[PDB]
DNA sequence: CAATATCCCGAGTACATGCACAGGATGTATATATCTGACACGTGCCTGGAGACTAGGGAGTAATCCCCTTGGCGGTTAAAACGCGGGGGACAGCGCGTACGTGCGTTTAAGCGGTGCTAGAGCTGTCTACGACCAATTGAGCGGCCTCGGCA
């Protein structure tokens, strides 16, 4: 009990990284969605928010 | 008519294929399971209908010459065919990676309770952007003034 701190915050990230999460999960893939493939992908769709 | 070529038919030709075999991993088979979602029930919305009217557009025509279309153009190479060069083709082996097996232990999913992030709320409450209109500018064409070249 100390708080808490959104993902996003902790990567750096504006994207939710939770809300992508819960989403890989349950789309057309593979029974194992790591966490830490949340992150580099929260990333790799932010960037062309900003680059466009 | 002559000639190069494609077509056609039979001999002779390795291996490819279809098969039989051993055997293994998985498809079946039964019992159990909850829960997906089927189904049933209303909720309330928009999809649709249905009218009146302007004004924008659409259709039409008319005149016409631009552009396409055609013929005939003159100019130069891809094709034809040959000579001619080297290069794609067929064997010997090394060991390095790939696989695969072992035991490597990282992380996720789940179920837990707490809580603050977000996404529907407003007439929010305005005022960017949206017309509406004005004004400037350039450019083009038409008059008008003025030296000089070819003709009496």
């Amino acid at each position: 009990k100390t708080k808490a701190v959104s993902r996003s915050q902790r990567a750096g990230l504006q994207f939710p990284v939770g809300r992508i999460h819960r989403h890989l999960k349950s789309r057309t893939t593979s029974h194992g969605r790591v966490g830490a493939t949340a992150a580099v992908y929260s990333a790799a769709i932010l960037e062309y928010l900003t680059a466009e």
